[PDB]
């Protein structure tokens, strides 16, 4: 009989003989008696058996059990006050024994032990990390009212001496450490009793919590989870706010809603869309509309038409005279929205009358002045300009950078310049009427009524960020916006896979490139109507690929004029394995992913489009940027309010926190 | 070494020193005696405590512990009725004792405190409220035999000087107290108590949750949640009913089925799609069939095409002679369901024959008379017309435009108004018979052929109706409604996509636009066999991209005649990321979010079909309406018994949930 051999033994029949491997040195039979009346609560019998162990040496004190556990930790372990004070008195190993008493979580047995090996918790561990670990206020309060200290995490790019070397000697315990002291720093509890600002301080730790997630590639779950409960305590906080007059106090403290920019500045998303906190939010942002959300469509579409016809006069209102009952109607965050979104409006409109003929010039004109429609697009795009490099300077790159938008806008303001300078170099440059079939490939005039073209598709494109301000837009474009990501993803694979191809083919059909001449039409390349040199050179191979996906590259264009049946055989095959891989391989990738990453945003989708809306109406509270393109061209007792708000809050979190424990 | 300081303290060292920052004024030692006897039970110290309390000050009757519950609160947890009392008698503070008493749930207690700071309670709680957030029978009872009111909430859109100044005053507040009483009156055990029609009751107040949830924009999820209960009372108040008399009691009750359409008015999906009231449905329903649903599927289609056959044959015994064995045949709603789908079905037939060449006149005859399809046609149009506007008179417009099929049905017959005005028009200003190909592009006769076929395109698409009546496609059809609203909200991203590409494009290459004589076979745009012009215009344009979508657009349309390849291949690159943008990614954003909206149809697909199968079934039951085109153009003991079929169900339910509780 063949049989599984060397199982548990490295001995090398039909039977596997278990024995105690790792036999560890048992107790004697009166010291499992001690043990044995330990747990059994025979408070009389352990008197005995300690007071005359106390005079010869037979017994032992402390005796420790196979399981690890001592007479102490079986006491704690059955909250036995009586025998827990008999055994300290008579000088029991009180090793490690209030980190029992604290995860147990049994008030009584942490007083006494406060009040006077194999370890089930790491050596890093004190009572005061380990309490909050556990998150129990009396405990925690029981072991701070007796000064305590926790050691300071450092930085998270920390190049000291200490840190290179406790990193060096031992990563394990160092890395076990850093987190032990970020989970109970993070604690509830802890934040809640021993921190001066505690939104501010769940704030900034749930921010390094999850920047440590970030560096901290390992170990990447537990730091989210610290920064969610830290987050999740601050939301909580400002859930237990009862009326407008403590969440007013605790948003606009600093140390106009200065919490709440601190708040968006750490990416508090569920502090953010808190329903209060929105609801003061929507109270500032109406505030010319106190019956906007009781209104019907059809009287909310209508206002909002009129007040967006109006823009000009309110925009000249607030010119003249800043000060007046229709200066400052454009001060109001909504109005200045509707101001602002009717300015882009009419300027898109004035881009799709450029390219009517409503008035035109000649067409073979080269280097033309600019068109009235031109002229009048002119002061937005100068505007848009203005606007931009104010908001860097108010902001900072590292804050112009951080949105996807500003930068969509950069590149729009680029293309807009390039096209007046190309417009201008034509202008200056060029005085003739040539036909434009007799102009050059890279005429100025051509140059920039493409970059034109470019810059209106983005600026058309550019309505897409006022999907947030919608109930029902907003949150389709956190979800595409989430999923642009696996997006790109996905190109990074595609883009490979397009090159290996493209570089099979381009290696095989490279040498049947025929000259423009010898076409058709004198047409080279796929954009004709009888498609040729498809695969001829490696751009024309990567555009053909790319078309293919779309089924726009027709199948004849594999065929070579010499009729090389095997070469044309292997390119068909080279060009319907990239349809395989590509079309039905990759893309499915896409569908599947995307629906994955659909799921887990439509889990947080509301908190995410509220906390982008908040982001997009906190930028019309500010009175700078008031005037829309292209008019924008021409303390101590805070504290103490705040503290005792604060208070109240901790206090009524701390109640609702121990209920939702029973 | 770099420390993260700053994040418990503001003070600016490798450790951070925990204190109590909101220290609060502790108690006595003896305080704490009188706290830690009333948490034991010791009965006589407590008792000892006060009375030598009530002699001198140095003891606090109304002493409150950090956590905030006084000697009071702390007997209340523990039950300690006896405790309870001799502190009641020696007048400790009572503020908000009851609240707890009731969140706890005890009735005992709850009876000792009827019978004679911080709060975990928002202010603007009551005993009867806080009783009815519980939903314990016995404890609402209680309250409200001692007679007790609940503030009457005001409506959603109300506008006086009350409403408008406490939500400027203190918005949270006013929240806060309108969701609470919300919560109170949507309260299963106080409807079942205290109200004089439970289900009415619950329908209203589902129907005005669902309302202020729209409005109420925060805080939707807790009044969706009370609509979700309060129909889900009404439905479990009907899964009470044990008799058929007790269900038709309950059904018919008016304050034929008078509640079940009060049910469907306040879409109480629920409520209606329960199995008894269905049943009794299917009874009313399948009138001259008893034997219905146990016979075989070939009988059951042999009966139908025999009914369908006959349909002008019940139809003209129902206008001879309504009150006979035959007149009335018509009058069951299965038979009626059946005869109005034939006549459908033969308008549809009809209109089919009508494009056929059985009988035809010349197609060169400008303003022909109508064909004999045509003149049978008629009648089914103006029976249509007839009906919707006998409709729209018997439900007013805001019924009317509450269906969807209504406003298709108003499309229609307005295509089919406008094509009879067109073919009159033709037929008295066109006399001749003038080739077709010499016809102007806007004949009266063209256009009324063209409106005919989008006519007939909207009378077949109108059968998807009835696929509600069917147990496999009625399921489908309400995932396919439901998800068009998604396909809605891609729409409107869509169409700003293709705008954006179109204005691009558009502005691009309106230059090269070429003559329609200039072209091969003097044929222009898109729709030829050489796609031409394909951006020269707007409209064109936005037609090119349309049908890029389908790969119906060639690729040398991005190709001009004065080759400019900078250009030609700037055009190829906006078409390339338009069907990149559009192909594979907006439509990937339209499968992800229909599988998502998908999986939430699938969940309630059963309870919405019924509701739409009983809306279907019950505009059958009505007298009005009886004949299908084109035959339409030639007390107090019933409150009794309602209230005693109400006594018995509501005492069921109370037992029901009472034992689900345990
Ligand atoms: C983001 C926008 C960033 C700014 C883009 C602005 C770019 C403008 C750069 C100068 C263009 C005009 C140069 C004039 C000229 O001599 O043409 C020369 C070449 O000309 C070119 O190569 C045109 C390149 C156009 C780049 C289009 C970027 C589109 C970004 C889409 C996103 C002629 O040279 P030759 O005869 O071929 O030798
Ligand atoms: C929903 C249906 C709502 C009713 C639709 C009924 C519409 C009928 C409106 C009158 C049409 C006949 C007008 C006669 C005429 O002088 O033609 C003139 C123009 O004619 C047109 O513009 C035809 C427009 C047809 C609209 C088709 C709507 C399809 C809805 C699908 C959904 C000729 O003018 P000219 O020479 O070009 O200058
Ligand atoms: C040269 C030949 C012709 C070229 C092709 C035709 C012209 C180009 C057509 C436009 C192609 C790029 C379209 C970019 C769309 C922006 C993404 C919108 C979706 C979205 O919600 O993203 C938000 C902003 O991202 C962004 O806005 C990212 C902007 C990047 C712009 C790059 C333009 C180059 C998230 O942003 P957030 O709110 O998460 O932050
Ligand atoms: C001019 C050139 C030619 C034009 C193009 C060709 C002719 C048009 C072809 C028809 C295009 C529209 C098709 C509408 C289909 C109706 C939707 C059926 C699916 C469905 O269950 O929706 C139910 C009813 O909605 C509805 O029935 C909504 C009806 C809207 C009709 C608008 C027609 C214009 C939900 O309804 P529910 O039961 O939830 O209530
Ligand atoms: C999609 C095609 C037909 C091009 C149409 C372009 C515009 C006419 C549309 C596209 C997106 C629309 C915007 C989408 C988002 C909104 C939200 C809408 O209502 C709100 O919810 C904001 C007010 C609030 O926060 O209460 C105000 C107008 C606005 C900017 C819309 C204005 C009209 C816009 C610019
Ligand atoms: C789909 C193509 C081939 C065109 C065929 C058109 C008609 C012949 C079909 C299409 C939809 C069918 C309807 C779909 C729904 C039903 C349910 C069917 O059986 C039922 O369940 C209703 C009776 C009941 O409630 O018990 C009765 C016929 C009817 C109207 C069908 C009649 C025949 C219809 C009109
Ligand atoms: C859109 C634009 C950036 C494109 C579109 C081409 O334009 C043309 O070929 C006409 O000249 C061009 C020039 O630039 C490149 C040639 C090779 C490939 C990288 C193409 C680019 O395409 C993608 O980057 C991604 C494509 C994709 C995404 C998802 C699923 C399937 C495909
Ligand atoms: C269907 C009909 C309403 C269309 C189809 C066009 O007809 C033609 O172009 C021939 O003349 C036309 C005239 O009217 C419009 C031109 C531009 C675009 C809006 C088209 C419309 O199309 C959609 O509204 C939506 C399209 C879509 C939906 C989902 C996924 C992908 C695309
Ligand atoms: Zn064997
Ligand atoms: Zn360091």
């Amino acid at each position: 009989p063949e049989f599984m051999a060397q199982l548990y033994y490295k001995k090398v029949r039909d039977r596997i003989p278990l024995q105690i491997v790792r036999a560890e040195t048992e107790l004697s039979a009166e010291e499992k008696a001690f043990l044995n009346a330990v747990e059994k609560g025979d408070y009389a019998t352990v008197k005995q058996a300690l007071q005359e162990a106390e005079i010869y040496y037979n017994v032992n004190i402390n005796c420790m059990d196979p399981l690890g556990r001592s007479a102490l930790l079986i006491a704690i372990e059955n909250e036995n006050l009586e025998i827990m004070e008999l055994l300290l008195n008579h000088s029991v190993y009180v090793g490690d024994a209030l980190l029992y008493a604290i995860r147990k979580e049994v008030v009584g047995a942490v007083e006494l032990l406060l009040s006077y090996q194999f370890s089930e918790f790491t050596p890093d561990i004190t009572p005061i990390m380990l309490a909050a670990h556990t998150n129990n206020y009396e405990i925690i309060k029981l072991l701070v009212q007796k000064r305590v200290t926790i050691p300071r995490p450092h930085q998270i790019r920390c190049n000291c001496v200490e840190c290179v070397s406790s990193s060096e000697v031992d990563s394990l315990r160092h890395s076990r450490s850093r987190l032990n002291i970020y989970k109970a720093l993070a604690s509830p509890s802890l934040i809640a009793l021993s921190s001066e600002d505690p939104i501010l301080t769940a704030f900034r730790l749930g921010w390094e919590l999850k920047e440590l997630s970030k560096v901290e590639n390992e170990f990447k779950a537990e730091y989210e989870e610290l920064s969610q409960q830290c987050k999740l305590f601050a939301k909580d906080l400002l859930d237990q706010a009862r009326s407008s007059r403590e969440l007013e106090i605790i948003l606009n403290h600093r140390d106009d809603l200065a919490k709440l920019k601190v708040a968006i500045k750490y990416h508090q998303k569920e502090f953010v869309a808190q329903p209060n906190c929105q609801q003061l939010l929507a109270t500032l942002w109406y505030d010319g509309f106190p019956g906007w959300r009781r209104k019907h469509w059809v009287v909310k579409l209508l206002t909002c038409m009129t007040i967006g016809f109006l823009f000009p006069m309110l925009s000249i209102a607030y010119l003249i005279s800043p000060r007046s009952n229709l200066g400052l109607f454009i001060k109001k965050p909504f109005i200045k929205f509707i101001c602002h979104t009717a300015s882009y409006l009419t300027f898109l409109f004035m881009l799709l009358l450029a390219s009517q003929h409503i008035v035109r010039t000649d067409l073979h004109v080269q280097g033309p002045p600019p068109t009235v429609v031109e002229w009048m697009i002119l002061p937005w795009v100068l505007g848009f300009i203005w606007g931009e490099i104010k908001e860097m300077w108010d902001g900072g790159f590292t804050e112009y950078i951080h949105d996807w938008w500003n930068l969509m806008d950069f590149a729009m303001n680029s293309l807009y310049l390039a096209t007046i300078s190309l417009k201008i170099v034509a202008y200056v440059k060029y005085n003739g009427s040539r036909p434009r079939e007799e102009w050059e490939m890279w005429h100025p005039t051509l140059i920039a009524e493409a970059l034109f073209a470019i810059s209106n598709i983005l600026s058309s494109l550019r309505l897409i960020s006022l999907f947030t301000a919608n109930s029902h837009l907003g949150p389709l474009q956190i979800s595409l916006g989430r999923m642009l990501l696996d997006i790109l993803k996905f190109l990074f694979i595609y883009c490979l896979v397009l090159l290996a191809f493209a570089n099979g083919l381009n290696q095989l059909y490279f040498y049947y490139e025929t000259r423009a001449i010898d076409e058709p039409n004198n047409c080279k390349g796929i954009r004709c109507e009888k498609q040729n040199n498809a695969f001829s050179t490696l751009f024309e191979t990567l555009q053909s690929l790319f078309w293919s996906v779309f089924g726009l590259l027709n199948l004849y264009v594999t065929n070579v004029k010499a009729r090389h049946e095997f070469t044309e055989f292997v390119g068909a095959t080279m060009f319907g394995t990239y349809n395989v891989i590509s079309l039905v391989v990759l893309l499915n990738m896409l569908i599947a992913m995307m629906n994955n990453s659909y799921q887990l945003i439509a889990d947080h989708a509301d908190i995410e489009w509220k906390f982008a809306r908040t982001k997009l109406w906190m930028s019309y509270f500010d009175e700078g940027g008031t005037l829309p393109p292209p008019f924008n061209i021409i303390s101590l007792i805070q504290n103490q309010h705040y503290q005792e708000v604060i208070r109240n809050l901790v206090k009524r979190y701390v109640a609702a926190m121990i209920r939702n424990s029973k």
